[PDB]
């Protein structure tokens, strides 16, 4: 289906009680009275934006360009305050995963939000928040409501009556984030004084209560999920999550993994989890870089193409990658630099680059604001006629028809320390964009070589920020001047000769869900598909779209191919995994002595443990992990492995210098669990 794939989309992130309030009427619903502002001067009270209020906007996103909108967390949230005049209002503080929160309406209201913003071509993805529940004070549980989950209005438990629940941890704060083990088992805090309630995803009701509501969603017509604090929760239950949300539907789902940014001590961990887990990132690693080049000048178009570079050997599938300038947890691009042309520029880079932008609401109505809460104020006004309005959907307009802005690869053809003129290119489908940063200075651009066919080229955007035409001959661009501040941006599109694919998606599934091929020169007529040599049963076939069901073959990773008219297309990588899966904790107790450095990862006799694999590094199906010690000399992660499956592994050291150390003896035996979670335990071998 179009769920699959949202490389030809333009995706805006709504914070929907500060967008448009299309229903006065649940602004203070007596459910979670008190809650509400009037005024709009108590940065963390309901406004009263809700989801009616984004339906009635619909013609305007489409005008705008948005093809799929970012619903900020649509879920029951704490129906009390949380200290002075701090409420849910933003959606992360979930008391009820099944019920929709009331001040934004109910399960008729979001059914026909989606219904709506479907038959305008837009899709839907949802924020969605299986990390904690809500705001607690370990020594005061009259304090908010003490971390209190329900289940459709059923009370489940809170952090006070857990003790034969197990459903949240019970571990403490989080005080060194960049420490694995705690920033995933303790809590995460709020510096307004409160900690949130951490779910336990290795108790089996939880993990199914969560998967549950994430299923809800998707039944409900969602077209995805963009999760919440996926650093902050283990990444077994992410990639068993993600497997039982592809067999319901070839739906899209990005993990928000905060920072950890090239360089950092756990930057490797986030780039195995996007090649591994089945869940896209948020494009973190460029956002840095795109605030320092666009925004503060700290950095230069040399750092900007450098991180193009790196994250496009890093990610292996870095058309999935959902860029963006600011966010949410951000201050505002126009905070960071009021100079219009330079915001004009970023948001440029980001509509034609590889991946899919993100662009947070109001940016195009010129909105400002420092650190949360000063950066989700009102959405100001609707105006159609902003030149930033103008910009995003002219280049949305391009996005959703040139192939090489969304599947092309990326190649520098001219840079300085405030230009830079990048080429996308998909096969004969070439855009080649010139961006000068500097709102003072023109240069004189000689010596420019591009893919463009011969002839003389249009700027797309009609000179909206200052662009030229150029005259290409032979790959050589006659010189020109880029003007101060310019945008310029030449493409070239035709129809295929031979079948060519853009995207296979989702990249993970088991045999019989549907998985869709995107790209062009797939014909009318009905042609093959095979994944490893296997042939596919078709579900639907048209020019650039076909949709097949993932055969009944082994498991592993393998190579999607298009046969039409008797040609095959270029190759592209999915996941089959062995079987529904669990999330397992695996325990390795009395392991030997390690140096800082060292670590222990488990390997296994099926993909999802590796085959055996010692390799570490970011490749899909390799060791897996590494394990925590916080049980020290006992070591423990949690994976994603086939439910109800006997499997063989064995766990190995990889010391700090690069040197393997293998558990000895034979294979341990274990037989994983039928439900969403269970454990493992063994003692190495020695
Ligand atoms: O109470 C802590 C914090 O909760 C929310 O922050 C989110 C953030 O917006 C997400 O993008 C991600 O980083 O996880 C956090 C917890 O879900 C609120 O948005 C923030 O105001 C509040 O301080
Ligand atoms: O002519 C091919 C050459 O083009 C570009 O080089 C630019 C350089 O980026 C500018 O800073 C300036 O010095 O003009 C040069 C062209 O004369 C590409 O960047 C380079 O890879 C390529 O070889
Ligand atoms: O390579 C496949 C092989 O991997 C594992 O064998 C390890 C063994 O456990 C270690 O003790 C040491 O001998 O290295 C071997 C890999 O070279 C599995 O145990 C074995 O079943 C599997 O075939
Ligand atoms: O400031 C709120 C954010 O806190 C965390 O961010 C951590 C980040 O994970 C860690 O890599 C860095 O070293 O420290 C910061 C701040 O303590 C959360 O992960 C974010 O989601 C929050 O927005
Ligand atoms: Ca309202
Ligand atoms: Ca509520
Ligand atoms: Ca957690």
């Amino acid at each position: 289906s179009s769920s699959a794939s949202v490389k030809g989309d333009v995706i805006y992130q709504i914070i929907i009680d500060r967008f448009y309030d299309g229903d006065t009427t649940n602004n203070n619903p007596a459910k979670s009275y008190g809650l509400y502002d009037p005024t709009k001067s108590k940065w963390k009270m309901y406004w009263g934006g809700d989801l009616e209020g984004v339906r009635q906007k619909l013609p305007y996103l489409k005008q705008l360009g948005v093809t799929t909108i970012w619903l900020s967390p649509v879920l029951d949230n704490l129906d009390t305050l949380a200290g002075t005049d701090n409420t849910g209002y933003h959606g992360y503080w979930t008391r009820d995963f099944k019920q929709i929160e009331e001040h934004f309406g109910n399960w008729t209201t979001f059914d026909t939000l989606v219904n709506d913003a479907h038959q305008n071509g837009i899709k839907v993805i949802v924020d969605f928040v299986p990390n904690h529940s809500t705001p607690f004070k370990a020594n005061d549980s009259t304090f908010a409501e003490g971390g209190a989950l329900y289940n459709n209005g059923t009370y489940m438990g809170n952090y006070f009556d857990d003790a034969t629940k197990g459903y949240f941890h019970h571990n403490g704060d989080i005080s060194n984030w960049d420490d694995r083990y705690e920033a995933q088992w303790k809590n995460f805090t709020d510096p307004a004084g409160f900690s949130l309630a951490d779910l336990s995803q290795e108790n089996g009701t939880i993990a199914q209560y969560l998967t549950d509501a994430a299923v809800q969603l998707v039944a409900h017509g969602a077209d995805g999920l963009r999760i919440d604090a996926v650093k902050h929760f283990n990444s077994g239950f992410s990639k068993s999550l993600a497997d039982k949300l592809y067999q319901k539907k070839d739906i899209f789902l990005v993990g928000e993994w905060y920072g950890d940014d090239p360089g950092t001590a756990n930057h490797l961990e986030k780039v195995r989890y996007a090649n591994n887990s089945g869940v896209n990132v948020l494009d973190f690693d460029l956002n840095t870089v795109i605030r320092n080049v666009f925004g503060t000048f700290t950095q230069t178009m040399y750092d900007l193409n450098n991180m193009v570079n790196q994250t496009g050997n890093e990610y292996k599938y870095k058309e999935n990658l959902i860029t963006f300038i600011d966010n949410h947890d951000m201050s505002r691009f126009l905070s960071v630099n009021s100079n219009k042309a330079n915001l004009h520029q970023a948001l440029a880079f980001i509509l034609t680059s590889r991946g899919t932008p993100s662009i947070y609401y109001g940016t195009e109505q010129y909105m400002a604001g420092g650190n949360d809460p000063y950066n989700r104020g009102m959405m100001p006004a609707f105006d159609t006629t902003t030149t930033a309005f103008k910009e995003v959907s002219t280049l949305a307009g391009l996005r959703r028809n040139n192939a090489a802005i969304q599947y092309g690869t990326t190649t520098q053809r001219w840079i300085n320390n405030d230009v830079y003129i990048y080429e996308r290119k998909f096969f004969n489908d070439v855009v080649l964009v010139a961006i000068n940063r500097n709102t003072q200075s023109s240069y004189s651009i000689s010596g420019l070589q591009t893919a463009l066919p011969n002839g003389s080229y249009a700027d797309y955007l009609s000179g909206l920020l200052g662009g030229n035409g150029i005259s290409v001959s032979n790959g050589s661009v006659a010189s020109f001047t880029l003007a101060p501040g310019a945008v310029s941006v030449w493409q070239y599109s035709t129809s295929a000769s031979a079948p060519q694919i853009g995207s296979v998606a989702p990249n993970m599934g088991i045999p019989g869900n549907v998985v869709t091929i995107d790209g062009k020169g797939f014909g009318t007529t009905q042609g093959t598909v095979t994944f490893g040599g296997v042939t596919a049963t078709v579900k639907s076939w048209t020019s650039n779209r076909i949709e097949v069901y993932v055969p009944n073959m082994a498991a592993g990773l393998t190579d999607v191919k298009v046969t039409a008219g008797g040609v095959s297309s270029n190759l592209y990588s999915y996941n089959i995994l062995s079987g529904t899966q669990t999330s397992v904790v695996f325990t390795v107790k009395s392991a030997p002595p390690t140096n800082l450095g060292d670590k222990i990862y488990l390997t296994g006799n099926i993909p999802e443990l590796g085959n055996w694999s010692t390799d570490t590094s970011g490749a899909v199906n390799n060791a897996q992990g590494p394990l925590l010690a916080p049980n020290y000399p006992d070591w423990f992660y949690v994976f994603s492995v086939p439910a109800g499956k006997t499997i063989q592994f064995k766990f190995f050291i990889k010391r700090a210098d690069g040197t393997i150390q293998w558990e000895n003896g034979s294979n341990h035996v274990a037989t994983t669990p039928t439900g969403a979670t269970g454990n493992i335990t063994v003692t190495w071998q020695n």
